[PDB]
Parts: structure tokens; C-alpha cells; sequence
């Protein structure tokens, strides 16, 4: 599924992300932006060979199982392909232990380098919430 802006902003929302370890709403939006496009089908080969998976590109080398990445985990306890799924729970379940890893969002490059310090408000821009 490829979500509308708002319609992200706002499943994100009803899943608990919404300053969920004092991350804005919009900052969820931005990283998913640039991760995905906010299509729930992504997925990316990393160059260390594990794949990202999903609306928030979720790397098997830690956080799910794709059965093609050694020496990885599965800390999510999930198959990589259920955050492939309409339904953003999972990923959203898993994102929440990413962020709670230490790092908060810094775990995903992209929202370091093109969401961190921004004005991430701009995201949720119109948005009934
Ligand atoms: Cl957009
Ligand atoms: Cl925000
Ligand atoms: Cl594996
Ligand atoms: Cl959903
Ligand atoms: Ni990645
Ligand atoms: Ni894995």
C-alpha cells in the first residue's frame, strides 16, 4: 500500500508512535518519507547484505527474519516480510524497540541526515489528527 501523507500521520498516530520516546509525530512521518515513500512494499538491500523491509525500511541484520541474512537476529520475532503487510502494526511494534535501543531515531541514517533538526512539524501540515 502506498499511504497518503495523512493517512500515515494519522495510522501512526492510533498505533502510540506520537512522541513515543519523545519522537513527534511528524518526525515518524519524515523518516518514513525517505525511507519508503510511504510505501509499505519497499524493500532495499543494504551492502552488508541483510535487506531492508517496509514503511520504515526494518533491517533483517537485527530486527527480522528473512532466512538470507547471516548471523543476524530476529528481535522483533517476526518474519521480515509481515512488515511488508497494509497493516503498519508490526512495523510500528518493532520500530518502537528500535527507538528504544539507545540511539532513539539516529538508527535510521536517513532520518539522521534529512529529518534530525528539521522543521518535521511541516509533515502533519493539514492533517486531521
Ligand atoms: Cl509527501
Ligand atoms: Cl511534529
Ligand atoms: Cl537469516
Ligand atoms: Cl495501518
Ligand atoms: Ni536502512
Ligand atoms: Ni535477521
Amino acid at each position: 500500500k502506498v499511504f497518503g501523507r495523512c493517512e500515515l500521520a494519522a495510522a501512526m498516530k492510533r498505533h502510540g508512535l506520537d512522541n513515543y520516546r519523545g519522537y513527534s509525530l511528524g518526525n515518524w512521518v519524515c523518516a518514513a518519507k525517505f525511507e519508503s515513500n510511504f510505501n509499505t512494499q519497499a524493500t532495499n538491500r543494504n551492502t552488508d547484505g541483510s535487506t531492508d523491509y517496509g514503511i520504515l525500511q526494518i533491517n533483517s541484520r537485527w530486527w527480522c527474519n528473512d532466512g538470507r541474512t547471516p548471523g543476524s537476529r530476529n528481535l522483533c520475532n517476526i518474519p521480515c516480510s509481515a512488515l511488508l503487510s497494509s497493516d503498519i502494526t508490526a512495523s510500528v511494534n518493532c520500530a518502537k524497540k528500535i527507538v528504544s535501543d539507545g540511539n532513539g531515531m539516529n538508527a535510521w541514517v536517513a532520518w539522521r541526515n534529512r529529518c534530525k533538526g528539521t522543521d518535521v512539524q511541516a509533515w502533519i501540515r493539514g492533517c486531521r489528527l
